[PDB]
This record gives structure tokens, C-alpha cells and sequence, in this order.
């Protein structure tokens, strides 16, 4: 429907129900995690962000990227630095596990950025917003679940320190991103690359299972 995130939200509303009936996710989101199953999704979230913010850094000037740049109220990576840090300790850069998983992820990642800055929207939107909405409740989830020490540090991720309403962020967001002036047959690659970023979690969510059932 006219509206690009609507129109984004009707063609990947079966990505991304199967991204949520994903296995890990599905057992996350109801309770069941481990300390190991969310470090992996912690480091796997690191990667994810790094590239992601490496391109939109790289592209934030274009006229297809710019209308969605919110540096200050998004950036994630530093709060997953600190977040790695405690759940890794202090040489976690040196210990973290980066998968075949999350390697195309971050391969993707930087396809798009580099080649088709127009795209990055796709990724931008659904990471972003994704994990702005549902992260109290996955926060919760993993205070509940992992019992971790009153330590004040490990879940930084899932604050946005800078955003005041996620409710109205996301409602500005909505506006820039459409707005935006992209061509039907562009439009229709955007909405494409949504189903790719949620395509991609999902892969990413059958391996961490793999991975933890078979060590």
C-alpha cells in the first residue's frame, strides 16, 4: 500500500512470522535462553551492528540513505561493546565467536552498502526499529531467564539511551523512510532486501540452535 512501510510490512509479514517461529527465537521469546544461546546472540548482534553501521556511515550522505540517519538516537555498537565486555570479559574481542552465520550476514551487509546504498534502507528499518520495539520485553525475558548479578552492565543493547519515545522515533522514521523518493522498480528491490535481512536472521537462528544442541 502506497506507504512504503506499509507496503514492506504486507510482503514480509510471512519472513517475518517465520523469523519469529524460528526455532531459537521461538524458545527465546518464551523464556527459553541459556547464558550460552544469548552470548551468541549478543556477539552475533556485535557483528551484525558493526557492518551495518560501517555502511551507513559510508552512505550517510546520499541522497537515498540521508532522509533515515539518526546516528545519535540509534548507534548500537558501542552499547554492544560494553555488553561483550561483561558477558566476555575483557578480552572478548579476542574470544567471541563470529560464525559462517553471522559472517554472510556481515557479507551482505556490505554488498549492499557498497554497491546498492538504495537497499540499506531495508536493513536500516527492520534492524533498528525491530529491535527498538521489541526490546523491553526480550530485556525482561533475559533478566528473568539468565539471572544475572546486579552488576549494571550487560544489557546496555537494549536501551536507546537517546531516544525519548520510541513511539514517536518510529513514527518519524516511518515518515522519512516514506517520503523517500525511490522508483516502483526500486521500491520493489527495497522491499526484496527486507525479505533478505529477515532471510538472513533466520539462517542465523537455525545455526546458533545447531550450535548449541550439538556441543
Amino acid at each position: 500500500p502506497q506507504d512504503l512501510s506499509e507496503a514492506l510490512k504486507e510482503a514480509t509479514k510471512e519472513v517475518h512470522t517465520q523469523a519469529e517461529n524460528a526455532e531459537f527465537m521461538r524458545n527465546f521469546q518464551k523464556g527459553q535462553v541459556t547464558r550460552d544461546g544469548f552470548k551468541l546472540v549478543m556477539a552475533s548482534l556485535y557483528h551484525i551492528y558493526v557492518a551495518l553501521e560501517e555502511e551507513i556511515e559510508r552512505n550517510k550522505e546520499s541522497p537515498v540513505f540521508a532522509p533515515v540517519y539518526f546516528p545519535e538516537e540509534l548507534h548500537r555498537k558501542a552499547a554492544l561493546e560494553q555488553d561483550l565486555a561483561f558477558w566476555y570479559g575483557p578480552r572478548w574481542q579476542e574470544v567471541i565467536p563470529y560464525t559462517p552465520a553471522m559472517q554472510r550476514y556481515v557479507k551482505r551487509l556490505h554488498e549492499v552498502g557498497r554497491t546498492e546504498p538504495e537497499l540499506l534502507v531495508a536493513h536500516a528499518y527492520t534492524r533498528y526499529l525491530g529491535d527498538l520495539s521489541g526490546g523491553q520485553v526480550l530485556k525482561k525475558i533475559a533478566q528473568k531467564a539468565l539471572d544475572l548479578p546486579s552488576s549494571g552492565e550487560g544489557l546496555a543493547f537494549f536501551t536507546f539511551p537517546n531516544i525519548a519515545s520510541a513511539t514517536k522515533f518510529k513514527q518519524l522514521y516511518r515518515s522519512r523512510m516514506n517520503s523517500l523518493e525511490m522508483t516502483p522498480a526500486v521500491r520493489q528491490r527495497v522491499i526484496e532486501e527486507a525479505k533478505t535481512a529477515f532471510l538472513l536472521n533466520i539462517q542465523l537462528f537455525e545455526e546458533l540452535q545447531e550450535l548449541l544442541t550439538h556441543d
